[PDB]
Order: C-alpha cells, then structure tokens, then sequence
C-alpha cells in the first residue's frame, strides 16, 4: 500500500503536468484568433 | 489515517493545479476579447 500510494503520486504529478499541457497550447489556440 | 490525510494532501494539491489552470484559460479568454 506504500507502494500503491506512491504510484498515485507518480499517475497524480503525470497527468496534472499533461492537463497543463494541453491548457498552455488552448491558450496559444485561443490567442491565434 | 497518516494515508487518508496523504491523498488528502494529493487531492487538494491536483484540484488547485486545475483551478489555476481553468483560470489561466479564463483569463486568456478574457483577453481575447
């Protein structure tokens, strides 16, 4: 559980890093209009 | 309970990483207008 705990964190840090990826280029998006 | 309050932690920690996110998007919105 330590174990399943931690690989939360991994999947956690992962994705909130990926949703502000995919927010920066929707501002590039939005500022190319 | 030193688990329940660690994904506490994780979890306030990835909803204010997308709050700030939904707002940096707010704002380019803003500005587009």
């Amino acid at each position: 559980m330590q174990q399943q705990q931690k690989e939360a964190e991994l999947l956690q840090k992962e994705e909130a890093n990926i949703r502000d990826n995919q927010t920066k280029i929707i501002i590039a998006q939005i500022q190319s209009e």
